[PDB]
């Protein structure tokens, strides 16, 4: 199983809690994502560059609708019409990770986790942390810049 839900729980409610800065496709152009973070991520990234202790953002992952043929159905917009999600993705960091939890599976101090929309680990062959890690310079964060543009652009 890619990720550690075994120190990286699912964040219940995140959804209802979380503040939602970005909706795109994914650049796999075969899904679409939503973004989100918590408090403690929303005013690190208010501050400067890097992700706090107590930091959790999510990546909700939507299959998009196709018709018979397979063909994605996008909207004039150009962002994929939602089927159904698919997948939550979570990063939560840590300075104090407990050393059962290897570093190796971890990108810096960025635990990850994959759940399905029901809470309940998803099964995968992903390796997280070799994908994120070369994106050091930005927290790791592929949506690095989107992050860092909306907590400027609201309050906290
Ligand atoms: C490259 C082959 C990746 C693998 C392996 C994993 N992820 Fe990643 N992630 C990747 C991309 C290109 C993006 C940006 C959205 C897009 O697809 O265009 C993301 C994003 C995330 C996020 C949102 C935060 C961010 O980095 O922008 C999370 C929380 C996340 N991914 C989690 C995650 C998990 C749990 C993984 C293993 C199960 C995992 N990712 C692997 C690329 C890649």
């Amino acid at each position: 199983m890619g990720g550690n839900p075994e120190f990286v729980k699912f964040p219940e409610k995140y959804e209802q809690i979380f503040t939602h800065y970005d909706t795109a496709n994914r650049a796999n152009q075969t899904q679409l994502a939503k973004f989100y973070a918590n408090e403690i991520a929303a005013e690190s990234y208010k501050k400067g560059e890097e992700a706090a202790p107590g930091s959790i953002v999510i990546m909700e992952i939507y299959a998009p609708k196709k018709d018979a043929e397979g063909k994605i159905q996008s909207g004039e917009d150009g962002l994929f019409v939602i089927d159904k999600l698919a997948a939550i993705a979570v990063m939560e960091k840590r300075n104090d990770w407990g050393s059962a939890f290897k570093a190796d599976d971890r990108s810096g101090n960025w635990g990850f986790a994959l759940y399905d929309p029901e809470g309940k680990a998803k099964d995968n062959d992903l390796t997280c942390a070799q994908c994120h890690n070369p994106l050091q310079k930005q927290d790791n964060l592929f949506s690095f810049q989107k992050l860092v543009d909306y907590v400027k652009a609201h309050k906290l």
